[PDB]
């Protein structure tokens, strides 16, 4: 019962993110209230806390590097938890900022509670 | 357990990008089928199936895709769901039902059923 449906979503989860095109706007529809938000980027790392605190933040790191979706070259599902390794899809017309990237999408009843993203 | 997140984590080779995962995961036999009420799509082998996907997936724009049932039955998964698809502005939801066979690692079956 409990199981199932947590693996619903979780699936849910991914087609949203990282299929159904960008779709990066419905992050705020499927973020936990108190969702954790955590940025690698080099020796700056960020933290936020709060849905409209992490909305906020993605929104200004997909801006910088004009993300449209990720190419994903592999994905590990372990529990609770998505792991993507890939490269970013940009709108840019080369792959001057398709930069490596690691995603960690935490779900919590059907809802994101924790997304981390580094970025070498 | 293991062959659940397997089977789960082979299926999200739908969305690489390319069509280099489902590839070399492909048995060289492997069977692709899409019956739509009369239009029934049949396609054997890897080569042949990529270029189904290639024709297929990328000119249908889905949205919205909601999974309402998942069942994992020894080399056979079975997903239940629903989404929006459009052509233009004229747009409308469609039941679907996922079927992905594994036979010793590699995908021998893919079949997509559209009420």
């Amino acid at each position: 019962g409990d199981e199932e449906e947590k693996h619903l979503r979780d699936m849910m989860e991914i087609v949203i993110k990282l299929f159904m095109t960008g779709d990066w706007d419905a992050f705020h529809e499927m973020a936990d209230p108190d969702v954790k938000f955590q940025v690698d980027v080099g020796d700056k790392h960020i933290h936020r806390h709060g849905r409209e605190e992490v909305v906020e933040e993605l929104i200004r790191l997909l801006e910088h590097w004009r993300v449209r979706n990720i190419r994903i070259h592999d994905i590990k599902l372990i529990g609770d938890k998505l792991v993507v390794e890939g490269r970013w899809e940009t709108s840019y017309g080369d792959k001057s900022h398709d930069e490596d990237v690691e995603l960690i999408v935490i779900v919590v009843d059907g809802k994101i509670k924790k997304v981390r993203i580094i970025i070498r």
